[PDB]
């Protein structure tokens, strides 16, 4: 209908910058019916943002009953599932939670590192921490990154020791390379007691402070760089462009 | 109108030339192009010529080549691909102190390949006795942030004179100003050299490992579409662009 796609799409990006989801989500759903099926991913996040000032009020039930409305806009949503996986945390229902959040694996691998401190939690208070660490397992060789590597580092130093981890990491080490797993090197600083170890340590220091300064997450539309997570990138406006940063910068 | 079309026609047979390594027929198509207006398309006519001149160096014809170098230059007077096989060219023939005049080109004509420079610079002032300038080039070219490749260049030349210890805190200053990998892998050298004693050990595992990435990592990368590659490729394979692959800038690269 020419001249009127250009005003929804007007009206559509006002409607985010005042943060009225409601409103966003009317125009959104006419251009999705005029072709334009890519706003169908941005519905549901305004859903989500929907849910987020539910939880404000306390409101769980009607959060949970946006959080589905957005999943039937993109069934490919991880942060519905993440978001479905923190109100199943919240009533207990524990079970529920691993059945989303697991959901991520599918839905958008990049993301699964991102469920790593959820699941834990999950996996832990269901009596599951065997089956925990195998779910790691099963997570670090598929290659979700230096979070999951250092998780299941973690859990042998407490099962096993501080010499079978040193061991181990130094095989994963090799296998995926990354900055932050060879600053874990302090394995090597629990021993050597010469010259060299006032050598060592100002050689880990300089890793150690590249580990703090260097972002975790990076937008794939623009060059947008932060610490944490953000499913709008504050620089482009873009949903769901901003991915861990993975390389040996990186994770 | 006639001639749109006519220019259409053109960029089909410039587009299947390319494509079929048809470097003669490519210049001809794109010659023509440069005559109607599209003067954009001297760049590719200079690469079309460097492909040429490179199948006479396999040919060890360096007279035929530097020929074909010519012509390219004079198609694209910033091409620094042009400039670098002219100096490969000179170096064959021995003409060492040509080769330093078309191989500093490139630091007006594309800053980011200066580093694909350097070994062949360090061979052409090692055979004129003038190792004294290569160093104050270095230090300038360290200076303007040409790379670890020439922060590495100047830490062994600042060894060959001073020794350890001068080389090293120069080392740790340019590592601080620009930390990448490959300094750090060199900083780690100079840690245990001069310092046995099961401490070493630890420290040569963790050396090593950085090394292993040195050797193995990819240097390169499209500027265009982000394909990597080991070698400096002038025509990318992937988005079958003309100089876009570049150094990898970085803790990754350079
Ligand atoms: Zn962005
Ligand atoms: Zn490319």
């Amino acid at each position: 209908t020419e001249f009127r796609v250009g005003a929804l799409q007007q009206l559509l990006q006002i409607y985010q910058l005042t943060s009225d989801w409601q409103k966003a989500i009317e125009v959104a759903e006419r251009l999705v019916k005029l072709g334009k099926d890519k706003q169908r991913i941005e519905i549901a996040h305004f859903y989500c943002e929907l849910a987020l000032q539910q939880m404000g009020n306390d409101d769980m039930d009607r959060a949970m009953a946006l959080l589905k409305k957005g999943a039937a806009a993109d069934k490919n949503s991880a942060r519905v599932s993440i978001m479905m996986g923190r109100v199943y945390m919240a009533r207990g229902d524990y079970a529920k939670a691993v059945e989303s959040l697991q959901r991520v694996i599918v839905q958008d691998k990049e993301l699964v590192s991102e469920t790593l401190e959820m699941l834990q939690t999950c996996y832990q208070q269901l009596g599951k921490n065997a089956e925990w660490a195998e779910f790691l397992r099963r997570a670090v060789e598929e290659n979700t990154g230096a979070g999951a590597e250092l998780m299941l580092a973690d859990i042998l130093e407490a099962r096993e020791g501080s010499d079978a981890a040193q061991v181990y990491i130094t095989r994963q080490l090799q296998r995926h390379p990354t900055m932050r797993v060879f600053h874990k090197l302090m394995d090597y600083h629990l021993n050597e007691a010469g010259r060299a170890k006032e050598s060592l340590m100002v050689l880990r220091d300089m890793v150690g402070e590249q580990v703090r300064s260097k972002p975790r997450y990076r937008c794939q539309k623009c060059g947008f760089t932060a610490y944490t997570l953000y499913w709008h990138c504050p620089s482009c406006r873009a949903w769901s462009t901003i991915k861990p940063i993975r390389g040996l910068d990186g994770q």
